[PDB]
């Protein structure tokens, strides 16, 4: 339903080059890196498995890599070209592409239109930055784990925000101080966080 993540699908948190945390982040689901050894769990705590540089973590790496490219590469159904804001905006199922960099700040719905199977892919050509205290909300039977943020190069999620979905981004993803996310980070170099929640969604 939606991108095929494999063995990324268990991961809250997957980043080659480490995980950096600060404060007393608690992640739901499993951690890995391709080597890079994680620093500030404690006082971080992670309730599923941690896989460094393990048949996992490589298969989960290749996965999340094979969805991001396979995320750009899907055709659009709406062509936001240079729209910079999230916010604000109610998005039935659909692969939105952005050109430039967006923010959110405010709130967004995902309207599953009473079908639970709708997919959002969100084609962002580059930064991806929630405002603090923004939130993404889910109705009429939208999943988190069918809402795919395809981040070109960086995302940035603002203090105290909250996030639903699956974050496959280019390069790095910061978590900013009480940031809370239902979905994963699933980064092409590292995942920075202060004090966050990070709970992996079934659909």
């Amino acid at each position: 339903t939606g991108l095929d993540l494999g063995a990324a699908s268990s991961f809250g948190a997957l980043a080659p080059q480490g995980v950096a945390n600060a404060g007393a982040t608690v992640i739901n689901g499993d951690m890995g890196t391709t080597g890079t050894s994680i620093t500030g769990f404690p006082p971080g705590l992670i309730t599923g498995q941690l896989h460094i540089n393990d048949d996992t973590s490589t298969q989960a790496f290749a996965d999340s890599r094979t969805a991001f490219v396979a995320g750009q590469a899907l055709i659009a159904t709406v062509d936001q070209a240079g729209t910079a804001t999230l916010g604000g905006n109610t998005f039935v199922a659909g692969v939105y592409k952005y050109d430039s960099a967006v923010g959110l700040d405010g709130v967004l719905t995902l309207d599953g239109a009473g079908d639970a199977s709708s997919v959002w892919v969100f084609q962002l050509a580059t930064t991806l930055v929630t405002y603090a205290s923004s939130s993404i909300i889910l109705t009429n039977g939208a999943k988190a784990n069918n809402v795919f943020w395809i981040v070109g190069s960086s995302a940035t999620l603002g203090t105290y925000s909250h996030l639903e979905g699956n974050v496959i981004a280019n390069a790095l993803i910061a978590a900013q101080t009480g940031a809370t996310i239902n979905g994963a980070l699933l980064a092409g170099s590292a995942v920075t966080l202060d004090s966050n929640t990070v709970t992996v969604q079934n659909s």
